[PDB]
């Protein structure tokens, strides 16, 4: 009656991964660093249905907000019923009341990864499979198997790390400079078939996309994710940067005695025919006609010429690897560093998954 735990087949870095993105712990600081109330709203409580009642409270606040004066209920009190479905803590004081776009698509931010914890919480449910069978994996195993995603680490001697290395250093910050660790193959299969798709497509690049720990794992299970109440700058996309400094402000840093870990994606994204723009523009949910991507030009760009390719599956991929410099066309553009945008899941495929310091 006394079930077998099957010895670990992962190795250590492996190890580490699969834990930090599962852990109970992270996952509950990036509830509070979001203001959540933890305890009035627990990580075995999180519902879909909860946030689904979640996202109904921002959908009626947001018609008040754009609806001059429509003649129903105050934002005060339509606040507070979004607070009431999910508990907020600010040291016990009134919660803000909504009566603004930036705070209306702050919490609208904040449900959007409350839903991918939960959808990590659900994925650790528990089967009858794993309770008819007499031997157990071990827990590691087998979070890392309700992945439903190959993992594999590389090291000093694979072909594509002075690369990936490379890209890391030239692009991040000069100064607040962030440390490579380990640099984990990522083959999200079930993304595959859909991705073959574009295989016409040309012009591809890899881009990066910084990510809070939270959402890692249903990153890892999902993929990228174009979700409904996701607005940017640019619209209703899935976002890369090409400059890894970009991303990493987007990065959460969590502590670990003496470290801050973060981890980074990045994308093989099949870009096509590119439309360049240098302004802003959040209503955008698809190219003009006849584009495939779109890309906020910033003020600088990874030197072009110090470009490089990598074959992946066949295909050439770019991989800038170059440090940013000016580009004199955008010299007077709204954004600072690039912003590229694609409008369908499909036009995406993880490849490299990172650990940084
Ligand atoms: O990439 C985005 C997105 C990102 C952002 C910010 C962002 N996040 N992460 C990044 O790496 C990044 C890079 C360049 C520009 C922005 C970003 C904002 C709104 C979004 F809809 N997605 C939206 C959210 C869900 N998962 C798929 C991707």
């Amino acid at each position: 009656s006394m079930k077998r735990v099957q010895p670990c087949s992962l190795d250590p870095a492996t190890q580490k991964l699969i834990t930090n993105i599962f852990s109970k712990e992270m996952f509950k600081n990036t509830m509070a660093l979001m203001d959540l109330d933890v305890k009035k709203m627990p990580l075995g409580k999180l519902s879909k249905q909860q946030i689904a009642r979640g996202f109904e409270a921002l959908e009626a606040l947001e018609e008040a907000l754009k609806g001059p004066t429509d003649g129903g209920q105050s934002l005060e009190e339509l606040s507070s019923h979004f607070y009431t479905v999910i508990p907020h803590n600010f040291g016990h004081s009134q919660p803000p009341p909504i009566n603004s776009p930036e705070l209306l698509q702050a919490k609208k931010d904040m449900l959007l990864v409350l839903a991918d914890i939960e959808l990590a919480q659900a994925l650790q449910a528990v089967s009858e499979q794993e309770k008819t069978v007499e031997e157990v994996p071990h827990p590691l195993d087998r979070d890392y198997q309700l992945l439903k995603c190959q993992l594999q680490l590389l090291d000093s001697g694979a072909p594509e790390y002075k690369v990936i290395q490379t890209y890391l250093e030239q692009t991040g910050s000069n100064h607040r400079c962030p440390t490579l660790q380990h640099i984990w193959k990522v083959n999200q299969e079930g993304e595959e078939d859909r991705f073959q798709a574009h295989s016409k497509l040309g012009n591809r690049k890899l881009l990066w996309h910084g990510t809070n720990m939270a959402v890692v794992a249903a990153i890892l299970t999902s993929g990228l994710r174009i979700m409904p109440h996701s607005g940017g700058r640019v619209g209703k996309g899935i976002y890369f940067a090409s400059e890894n400094s970009k991303s990493a402000g987007y990065v959460i840093g969590m502590k670990c005695g003496a470290h801050h870990v973060g981890y980074m994606f990045l994308g093989e994204v099949a870009l096509g025919r590119e439309h360049h723009i240098n302004t802003d523009n959040p209503s955008l949910k698809s190219p003009p006609p006849g584009f495939d991507s779109v890309i906020a030009r910033g003020h600088t760009e990874p030197d072009p010429t110090q470009d490089t390719e990598l074959e992946l599956d066949g295909q050439q991929v770019v991989v800038p690897q170059g440090q940013p410099v000016p580009c004199p066309e955008f010299s007077s553009s709204t954004f600072s560093q690039s912003e590229y945008l694609i409008y369908q899941e499909s036009q995406c495929r993880l490849r490299y998954l990172l650990e940084v310091h």
